[PDB]
């Protein structure tokens, strides 16, 4: 049972909410002809439009305060991040976490993930550069709180273990790092793997409950599963290039994208074992769950380059589990 329906051209990732009974999409829309970007609220079942959000700023990551009912995006070409209500969908305010020039010589770090955690209020970005860091965001009053300094080159992935106090990042030095929240300090850097060969861990998505983590790779055809507890593999499932993941505790499967493959595949996280594969069509880029875990949604951009920008719009896709 899938639903493919068009929204808006540039999407990027999602956030749902159960008390709204919603799902948000991060579109960035035309970059030759658009400045700015647009949120859009969609029903969960019919995936239709239900409010568009105007933004000065390009929307790219998202993530959601559950406890507060708060929107955070990533502006990933203007280094800042913006936070929206979620039950009006008015834009709070924005911050900006690198404002520096973007000349030749200096290239201003540029948010990629983002995080919440709702018992603190608190949100994480991933501001990812030769040199990446993780701000560390009050949720209150969208201030910046610190920067947690040297998480490696392109340190893109990140996920949070509200419970345990513990954030992890992902980088291109094949690196798991595991942060204190209580402290924000680097408790230790973790090299996953030693066979010589390059691994640029993308992403990463915790199951908190059994303290297991999916990493994906996209120097290798191969997701990892690590103990969190302490950064032993568990499992190394065999699987094309991935490039997003999401643990689904409600039925222990872990999905990941495969955008130049145009599929999304299904890891049985208990054989660890890819089980079934979805075809999403034509490159699938983020994803989302329902608050009960029992429907999925993918983003899927058209095929398209900064020479022949795609015309048509790009879509979500709803998928029953």
């Amino acid at each position: 049972e899938m639903l493919r329906k068009a929204v808006g051209k540039g999407a990027y990732e999602m956030a749902y909410s159960q008390q709204e009974n919603a799902l948000w999409l991060a579109t960035s829309q035309s970059r030759k002809l658009d400045k700015g970007g647009v949120v859009y609220r969609l029903d969960p079942v019919t995936l239709e439009v239900t409010q568009a959000i105007h933004n000065d700023l390009k929307p790219f990551g998202a993530t959601i305060n559950n406890t507060t009912q708060t929107l955070w995006f990533g502006n990933t070409v203007n280094s800042a991040v913006t936070a929206i209500d979620a039950k009006t969908g008015e834009v709070k305010g924005r911050l900006v976490l690198d404002d520096r020039k973007r000349t030749e010589e200096v290239r201003p770090l540029q948010p990629r993930e983002l995080v919440a955690d709702d018992a603190t209020n608190t949100v994480y970005i991933s501001g990812i550069g030769k040199e990446s860091v993780i701000w560390v965001v009050d949720g209150g009053n969208i201030k910046l709180k610190t920067a947690i300094q040297n998480t490696g080159k392109m340190s893109t992935g990140l996920a949070l273990d509200s419970e345990g106090k513990r954030l992890y990042t992902t980088n291109a030095d094949g690196e798991l790092i595991t942060i204190d929240t209580a402290d924000n300090k680097i408790l230790s850097r973790k090299k996953l793997l030693d066979d010589g060969k390059e691994h640029f861990f993308i992403n990463i998505s915790l199951d908190t409950a059994r303290q297991r983590a999916f990493i994906t790779d996209s120097k290798a055809a191969e997701v990892l599963v690590v103990d969190t507890r302490n950064g032993n593999i568990l499992a190394k499932v065999a699987a094309p290039e991935s490039l997003a993941v999401l643990f689904n505790p409600a039925r222990n499967e872990a999905y990941v994208t495969h955008r130049q493959a145009g599929k999304v595949s299904v890891i049985d996280a208990k054989s660890y074992k890819v089980v079934k594969t979805f075809d999403t069509p034509t490159h699938p880029n983020s994803l989302a769950l329902s608050a009960d875990g029992k429907t999925l949604y993918v983003s899927v951009k058209q095929k398209s380059t900064k020479q022949q920008e795609a015309t048509q719009p790009d879509d979500v896709i709803r998928i029953a589990l």
